[PDB]
């Protein structure tokens, strides 16, 4: 891999909007991981998506939590790897800090 790069977006409506308009640029210096936060209805529909290049300290609170807003949950993940944060986390299992199966 060359450098560090993530899908990035601030408060996009869904994964399509986030990824389709994500700039093809490298991460800011002193970031190493790709972060994703997905606010969704518990029934499934996306409400908001934020994706960022981050340091380690932003990746220590992953999982799906209940929102103060009734009927919403917030799922947060992080990953290591070039543009690794293409998907969205939707459940506790995938709302985690992990690598990918690109290279077995
Ligand atoms: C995962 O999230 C979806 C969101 O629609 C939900 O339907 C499902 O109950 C959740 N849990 C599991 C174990 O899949």
């Amino acid at each position: 891999e060359t450098g560090f790069k993530c899908f990035t977006c601030e408060k996009a409506a869904d994964n399509y909007e986030c990824n389709r308009w994500a700039p093809d640029i490298y991460c800011p210096r002193e970031t190493r991981y790709c972060y994703t936060q997905h606010t969704m209805e518990v029934t499934g529909n996306s409400i908001s998506v934020t994706k960022r290049c981050v340091p380690l300290e932003e990746c220590l609170s992953t999982g799906c939590r209940d929102s103060e807003h009734e009927g919403h949950k917030v799922c947060t993940s992080c990953c290591e790897g070039n543009i690794c944060n293409l998907p969205l986390p939707r459940n506790e299992t995938d709302a985690t800090f992990a690598g990918t199966l690109e290279v077995l």
